[PDB]
C-alpha cells in the first residue's frame, strides 16, 4: 500500500471556543506507531505539541501546550484527534499530525496539515536548535550547505544521534529528508547528504535543484521536548 494521515478540512472557529481537528490514519497499523502533533505559527517553525501512544492511549506534551491541547485516539476508526480548548488569536496556525517511527525516532508521514482560523467574522532547560543560515538564496545547479547547531550533545543513551531533517516545500507539510544525522530516508536522492556529531551538524546538497526548494528544518528527538531549528529558506536569487 501506501500511507496517509489525512486531517480534517480548514476550521473558522469563534474565540473561547473548542476545536477538534482528526488524523485518519490509513496503510499502517496504527496502534503499532505514536502519533505526534505540531503546530505552525505563520511566520513558520515547527512546533511539539504533545505524543499519544494509540495502543494505551498515553500521552506526553510540551509543557508549553499542557492544558491547552488534549490528544484522543479512536482505535476502531484509526483516528487520532486533538482538541484545543479557549481558541484565542494566537491559536491560528496550521496543525499536522506526524507517525513517529521507533528505530529513527523521526517523523516519517506526515498530514496534510489543517489550518484553524480564530475569528469572530462570518467567513533541565530546553535543547536549543540554532540553524544558520536563516536564508540560502543560491543559482540553480549550487551546492548549498545548511548548519544545525543544538546546546547540548545530542548523543542519546544508546549512542545514537537522533539528529533529522525535513524538507518543506512551498504549499506542502514537512517530508523527512535525513534521520539519525546521515541515513536517507525513502525515495531521497543521493545529492543530499548528512554529517557531523555531538553538537554541530551538517546538511550538504550538491547540485541545487527545483524540487529542493523549500524551507529545511533540522530536529532532536534525543531529548524531550522535541525542538526543531528555526528554518532555511532555500530560494533562488
Ligand atoms: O529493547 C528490547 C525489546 O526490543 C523490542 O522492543 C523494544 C521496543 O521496540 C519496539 O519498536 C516497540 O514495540 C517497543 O514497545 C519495544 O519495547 C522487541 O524486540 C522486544 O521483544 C525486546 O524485548
Ligand atoms: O553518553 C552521553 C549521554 O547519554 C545519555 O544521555 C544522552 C541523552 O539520553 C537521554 O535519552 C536523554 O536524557 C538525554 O537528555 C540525554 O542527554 C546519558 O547516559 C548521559 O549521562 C550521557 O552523558
Amino acid at each position: 500500500m501506501e500511507i496517509q494521515l489525512q486531517q480534517s478540512g480548514p476550521e473558522l472557529v469563534k474565540p473561547g471556543a473548542s476545536v477538534k481537528i482528526s488524523c485518519k490514519a490509513s496503510g499502517y497499523s496504527f496502534t503499532d506507531y505514536i502519533m505526534l502533533w505540531v503546530k505552525q505559527s505563520h511566520g513558520k517553525s515547527l512546533e511539539w505539541i504533545g505524543n499519544i501512544n494509540p495502543y494505551y492511549g498515553s500521552t506526553s506534551y510540551n509543557l508549553k501546550f499542557k492544558g491547552k491541547a488534549t490528544l484522543t485516539v479512536d482505535k476502531s476508526s484509526s483516528t487520532a484527534y486533538m482538541q484545543l480548548n479557549s481558541l484565542t488569536s494566537e491559536d491560528s496556525a496550521v496543525y499536522y499530525c506526524a507517525r513517529k517511527n521507533y528505530y529513527g525516532s523521526s517523523l516519517d508521514y506526515w498530514g496534510q496539515g489543517t489550518t484553524l482560523t480564530v475569528s469572530s467574522a462570518k467567513t533541565g532547560s530546553d535543547v536549543v536548535m540554532t540553524q544558520t543560515p536563516f536564508s540560502l538564496p543560491v543559482s540553480l545547479g549550487d551546492q548549498a550547505s545548511i548548519s544545525c547547531r543544538s546546546s547540548q550533545s545530542l548523543v542519546h543513551s544508546n549512542g545514537n544521534t537522533y539528529l533529522h531533517w525535513y524538507l518543506q516545500k512551498p504549499g506542502q507539510s514537512p517530508k523527512l529528508l535525513i534521520y539519525k544525522v546521515s541515513n536517507r530516508f525513502s525515495g531521497v536522492p543521493d545529492r543530499f547528504s548528512g554529517s557531523g556529531s555531538g553538537t554541530d551538524f551538517t546538511l550538504k546538497i550538491s547540485r541545487v535543484e527545483a524540487e529542493d526548494l523549500g524551507v529545511y528544518f533540522c530536529s532532536q528527538s534525543t531529548h524531550v521536548p522535541y525542538t526543531f531549528g528555526g528554518g532555511t529558506k532555500l530560494e533562488i536569487k
